[PDB]
């Protein structure tokens, strides 16, 4: 019990900032989500022992992928913390432990392909789940992995409250499908808007929960510049390669997938700031103010863009 994670000064401060880069070295990310869980949770949420196995567990089932990997788990996971570390008094005991977890595994066992691609292609994971296909899989593995021998770290749970965080965690994956969070987000937007949003409604507080997923999930937008212009050449390697898959299909890819049209990107950055990130993190900072910090970065970033059109960079 009276073992803690301790960071490096540096670290130490900049991992209670929202734009926080865990870093090119891998072998302190372990370290680094203990450390948030600790803090955000406590020390005695977990056995270490239990922690530290299902952690590794978890990485390994993270492909070698350009963007959905090991690191944006972790990264995705550190958005989270930072959104309840200022949010300290709005949610439960059981909330603070699911949503982390849920965070590092939301993307478990992800090759870099869409939904879309899965259903074209005909794999078999098409057939076994019609919508949200990689998220049910991504779910499906947490489960698989919270059932290996020495791997349940709730164990200390009630079966009742088991049985809430393992439904806390399923709805948190689910929501990271960004078909999803549209009409999410819309719902959200009248209910603040008409004043009918409750935070005591169980079916209020998944559809907040749903839209910090998705902020979360998004984050590499709401870095500082340097951070998101390099994040973009990862996520820009994985659609380029499934629009490559697309053409073997012999179907001709958007042209967002289409490595013969790099020159659009910029603009394609664009319409996915308006038309998603800006929308979500603005949401987002109506129902938890402390948040803005987000929403801040994220205009910053689509400025940067928008230079990079006008030819200034
Ligand atoms: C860095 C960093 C991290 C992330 C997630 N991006 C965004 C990369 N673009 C992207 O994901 N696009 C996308 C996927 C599904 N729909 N759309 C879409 C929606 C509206 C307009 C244009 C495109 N950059
Ligand atoms: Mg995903
Ligand atoms: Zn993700």
């Amino acid at each position: 019990g009276l073992m803690q994670f301790t960071l490096p000064v540096r670290l130490c401060k900049e991992i209670e900032l929202f734009h926080f880069d865990i870093g090119p070295f891998e072998n302190m990310w372990p370290g680094i989500f203990v450390y948030m869980v600790h803090r955000s949770c406590g020390t005695s949420c977990f056995e270490l022992e239990k922690l530290c196995r299902f952690i590794m567990s978890v990485k390994k089932n993270y492909r070698r992928v350009p963007y959905h990997n090991w690191k944006h788990a972790v990264t995705v996971a550190h958005c989270m913390y930072a959104i309840l570390q200022n949010n300290h008094t709005l949610f439960t005991d059981l909330e603070r432990k699911g949503l982390l977890i849920a965070c590092l595994c939301h993307d478990l066992d992800h090759r870099g392909f869409s939904n879309s691609y899965l259903q074209k292609f005909d794999h078999p994971l098409a057939a076994l789940y019609s919508t949200s296909t990689m998220e049910q899989h991504h779910f499906s593995q947490t489960v698989s992995i919270l059932q290996l021998e020495g791997h349940n770290i709730f164990s200390t749970l009630s079966s009742s409250e088991y049985e809430q965080v393992l439904e806390i965690i399923r709805k948190a994956i689910i929501a990271t499908d960004l078909a999803l969070y549209f009409g999410n987000r819309k719902q959200l937007e009248e209910m603040y808007q008409t004043g009918s949003l409750n935070l005591n409604n169980q079916s209020h507080r998944d559809r907040v929960i749903g839209l910090m997923m998705t902020a979360c999930d998004l984050c590499s937008v709401t870095k500082l510049w340097p951070v998101t212009k390099l994040t973009a050449n990862d996520i820009y390697a994985e659609f380029w390669a499934e629009g490559d898959e697309m053409k073997k299909l012999g179907i001709q890819p958007i042209p967002m997938m289409d490595r013969d049209k790099k020159d659009e990107v910029p603009q394609g950055q664009l319409g996915f700031y308006n038309a998603v990130a800006i929308p979500c993190y603005t949401t987002l900072t109506q129902i938890l103010p402390p948040t803005e910090p987000l929403l801040k970065a994220c205009r910053d970033n689509l400025s940067q863009w928008e230079k990079v059109i006008r030819g200034e960079e």
